[PDB]
């Protein structure tokens, strides 16, 4: 057995993903009957399917080898922004009135069944020491329960120094808003696993230049995090950690401004 | 006066007050003798000048020839007609035409990207319903403005346009006039069959040709004169006709202004006159 | 008894792949066991059938595909194709080429149309493209050459930016048999003049230059026993693949 | 009180002049007569010349984006490509480059091999930057859906080498006194820190030492930091 255990990502009800493991009687000792092939025999690459019947955790046993899954999903839909046929997302503040500053809002809708996590990070195009002081965006980070609606409001007080670069064109790219979102439990799983790997020192050299910067703002305890104990019996490992980071959803709304 | 100009006349486009356009023409002596001629611009409204004042003089030595440049600055909105006279220092005459004012049709309630495109979204297809949107057209100029709108669907079935309803298809806008263009789309099952794959689907493209109305009258007279002679019929005009043909039609509401009849345009100035036809292509999408 | 569809035709389907079409005690009569009704080509070629109510409704189909790949042109992650002429050398004109290869099993048809970004009456076209129209036998590869002679009217608008859009190359391609089918029915479309009012400007412009007799067109007689009609034409004209290539040119310095 | 005990310009092109206002209001003009530094009650600093860092052998868009394609993933092989970098300027150039892949997995940087990661170019020096991608199994799991896949983004921060020495001089003080020692700088440092390290081949020029720049004008000096992004494309 190459993989000591198999862990699936959070999957919506009525969808099944397969995963393989390389290796006598065989049987899935599952009480909730989430994992199937149900009981086989083979003489000497095996593949197991996962179909979440109930929203919630799923733990299975093969005659031993451990199987891990968790059912439900999260779909953060961004609204009141413009989306292109190509795919890119666009938010316009309007024209620059003298002696005034600009401000806008975004709507976030959770169309899933599980809790969702959202970390927002704003990056302006111009650079100067107080480049963070000109933008004020709130909430910077939050959680959304299923079918919850939240408005994120962002105010921009343009200084002369950024507009000195925004001068040239009539519609000026001023910044990019990155929204990292997804399901809350996968964040708990990756947080637990990252604490495990950092405590043992697996990733603390060079390969950690970019990776920490991608996983840092999500492994912290969020504000409003009501600790759910459904994810404590699921132990994920190093080999499947990439498949866990694959469910980190990221979108980059564009910020524009006319003349 | 042995002389042979290149341009029989010089005609300018439409220029804002306080803006000047230059145009040059090559004047050539034909006789192998020594001629010396005076060029005087008889301008009544101070619209045309030289490149100095209102009168110059030059000598030409046996086909030794030159290139003169004339500037145009329309002080008043309205037509401008002058004539340069070449006398000896018997007459030679070249006449000049220009017309002042401008038009700036501004499209509004549409989205503009940093790239340059303009984007209009209908929304999300609700079951048993159809979609609709609107755009604002504002004339911020000094002259009357002309707008021809033409819609091209993305799907290709024989009755593709009958699912689209666009109003107004063609119109004029006076300065500081506001007009709203309404677009209704009741999709047939054949339209959505391709839009399936993505979440935001391109459904059509709306072309808006706009500009100043009088230049349309000038281009219309020139296009009608040229089309009957067969000058503009063949291969090199496939794209040009398709942009300039639907605009030479008689518009609805066209109040015939007689200010452009004293302006004589020619074959030689047809390209730079048609280059000032402003054209934009709004995108039409939805989010299924 | 009465059927909203007196006949049922499909499009040209890939080998071994099935296409379903719905229509609204039960026996069928097909010769090559090809066939709500489902279609699967068991012989690479045309397909026919006459079902028997228990009283006849005619079914038609055609099997095969034509995958014409455009190469030596840059493709985008978003999906837009991009061709560059390079840089405007003084006293010279710019040139480029694209390759088109039919990686399918049926004949492919390719009509090319160019639209410049500059509009002006010169009567000597700065663009020279060859071949404007052609057809490809299976696995036939052809090169399309494009030459641009920049006159001052072209460069007068291309001045502002460093990378200038100079033209748009539309390639309408697909399988020859569906072109014969659409042309055959399109001739009858004109016998009644059914949609000449406003459709005449967006539909005819897309489907008329395809109904002309191509050069090299060797008349295949496999599409004559086919009886597709007006109602399925909307579906039949769906297999006209149309791609757009950008034409770009970098300005000096 | 004249709001600035010192006033610095940027590196200006040959023979073109830029005016700057300095309140007291007053306006002053600079024009470079010699490629090199420049120094009543007067206290002013400036320096003339330019470095045009041109990226070539990469496809550009009418919109302005840049695109590099590795070709198609042949089985059992790994992919590699190269870009040309030419200094069509008059002063030395600095070209700190960093690549960030589009796939998130713990060994991101190791699968990518890019050289040179750091270098500087004197005027009209031409260098080729090679970048090789060994597709690890985590990478292709995301690139499956479409036919043309975005695999990474390569940031090239380039500009004038001499202005970099001034930026380092000001940033070292600004951090030794802790003016900008906080964490909000996490978006600024990522933009300006990888250029303040000592490059290889850096021959210390002493022409930038008499240029006494201060805290307030740092923004204007760091305004001339050119930033381009190259898209990384893989077919199939």
């Amino acid at each position: 057995t190459t993989h000591a255990a198999l862990s699936w990502n959070s999957l919506k009800i009525g969808k099944s993903e397969i995963k393989e493991f390389t290796i006598i009687q065989a049987t899935i000792s599952d009480s909730e009957k989430n994992f199937r092939f149900t009981t086989i025999v083979l003489a000497l690459t095996l593949s197991v399917v996962f179909s979440p019947h109930h929203i919630g955790a799923a733990s299975g046993k093969i005659i031993q080898i451990f199987l891990y899954g968790y059912g439900g999903y999260s779909k953060v839909e961004i609204s009141e922004v413009f989306k292109d046929t190509n795919g890119k997302m666009w938010l316009s503040f309007g024209m620059l009135n003298s002696e005034n500053s600009l401000n806008a809002k975004i709507k976030l809708q959770n169309t899933g069944d599980l809790c969702s996590y959202v970390k927002i990070k704003l990056t302006p195009k111009a650079v100067y020491p107080t480049m963070i002081s000109s933008w004020q965006v709130n909430p910077t980070e939050l959680l959304l329960n299923p079918k919850e609606v939240q408005w994120v409001t962002l105010e921009f007080h343009p200084r002369k120094e950024d507009l000195a670069l925004l001068q040239k064109s009539d519609v000026s790219h001023v910044g990019t808003l990155l929204i990292t979102h997804g399901d809350e439990p996968t964040r708990l799983r990756i947080r637990r696993l990252y604490k495990k790997m950092k405590e043992t020192g697996e990733l603390n050299g060079n390969e950690n230049e970019t990776f920490r910067n991608i996983v840092h703002p999500i492994c912290k305890v969020f504000s409003g995090e009501q600790l759910v104990s459904d994810v404590i019996p699921i132990r994920d490992s190093v080999q499947n950690f990439g498949d866990l980071c694959r469910e980190i959803r990221q979108h980059e709304i564009m910020l524009t401004m006319e003349v």
